Parts: structure tokens; C-alpha cells; sequence
């Protein structure tokens, strides 16, 4: 068995990380009710379908659901994904939450994370309550039939236990360093 997806009620993996647009945060500094830490990236469609309803939702779940952006890719590999790229991305979308560099990618590798956008939503004891998709279709709104996250947030709020089915990450793989992919394995 190698690089197992994090599982449901594990605690927070601290990391601290710098926005290209200035400064460094860390998770463990956001103290709202709930924390949705979401690996993606500028180029992925997959993100760029889903950013705008991501944006909304922190807009909307402001003082109760701290958002945090991070991207892993190997932007000498994908430049439109390179930290100047990040700023005008966070800009042109309105991300008003921290969009962080994870250059040596040992984030994205101890969430076990795989795709872009892959969101990892923690409650008040800062463990794992909701791991996967945005929604059901993240490259195009128009043809979306379920609003996951949305979903678990609200579920969480009202103190219920979110969907029993896990519904797993649907978008493009995080661009590894050469020598940084994860060689996973079912057993």
C-alpha cells in the first residue's frame, strides 16, 4: 500500500506557505468553524469551471468557512501556473483568500492530494469531515447536477454528517516534479 488518500477524521497537516501577491500564511492560523484547504492551479479547466462558485462560496461562508488556495504544479513545466500567473489568476477571479506556493510540492504529498481542484474540508476539532470534488462537473457550471462542497459545508453547519458517499476529486492531476510522482499503490 503506498500514498493512501488522507482519511475522514484525520487531523489538520499543518503547513506554512507564501502568496505571491505578498506575505506567508499558515493553516493552523485560520481559526473559522470550518477550513476548506483546496489544492488547484491556473491552468486546469477543471479549475477554471469552478473557481467563480469556489470565490462565491468563501464570499458567502465568510467568518465560518476560511478558504485556502494551494498550488503545487511545477510551473517550469506548465508557466501558466508559475507564482506571477497565481497573482493575476487571484486578481481576474477575485480569490480573496490566501492562494499559496507549494514549491517543494511536500504539501501536496502529505495530503496525498492528485487532482486539481481536490478540497479537503476540516471542522472545529480540525479533522477531515468532507475530501474530494467541488462539484460533479467542475470544467462546466451549466451542466452541473450536484454542488458537493456546498453540500458538506451546509451539512456541517447544521451539525449533520455530510454525504456517506465519498464523491473523489474530479479535474486535471497536480503536474509533479520531475522525480516528485507519487507511485501509488492499492496494496
Amino acid at each position: 500500500l503506498q500514498y493512501p488518500e488522507l482519511p475522514l477524521e484525520s487531523p489538520l497537516i499543518d503547513a506554512e506557505l507564501p502568496d505571491p501577491r505578498g506575505g506567508r500564511y499558515r493553516l493552523s492560523q485560520f481559526h473559522e468553524p470550518l477550513l476548506a484547504v483546496v489544492f488547484m492551479c491556473n491552468h486546469c479547466p477543471y479549475v477554471k469551471g469552478s473557481i467563480g462558485e469556489l470565490v462565491a462560496l468563501a464570499e458567502r461562508y465568510r467568518g465560518k468557512v476560511a478558504f485556502v488556495g494551494i498550488n503545487a504544479n511545477d510551473y517550469e513545466k506548465y508557466p501558466e501556473d508559475a507564482p506571477e500567473k497565481m497573482a493575476a489568476f487571484a486578481e481576474e477571479h477575485g480569490i480573496f483568500f490566501p492562494y499559496l506556493l507549494d514549491e517543494t510540492q511536500e504539501v501536496a504529498k502529505a495530503y496525498r492530494a492528485l487532482r486539481t481542484p481536490e478540497v479537503f474540508l476540516f471542522d472545529e476539532r480540525r479533522l477531515l469531515r468532507y475530501h474530494g470534488r467541488v462539484n460533479d462537473n467542475p470544467k462546466d457550471p451549466s451542466k452541473v447536477q450536484s454542488h458537493d462542497l456546498e453540500a458538506a459545508i451546509e451539512a456541517l453547519l447544521r451539525g449533520e454528517e455530510p454525504p456517506l458517499k465519498e464523491a473523489p476529486a474530479i479535474g486535471c492531476t497536480i503536474k509533479w516534479r520531475p522525480g516528485n510522482e507519487p507511485e501509488v499503490r492499492i496494496g
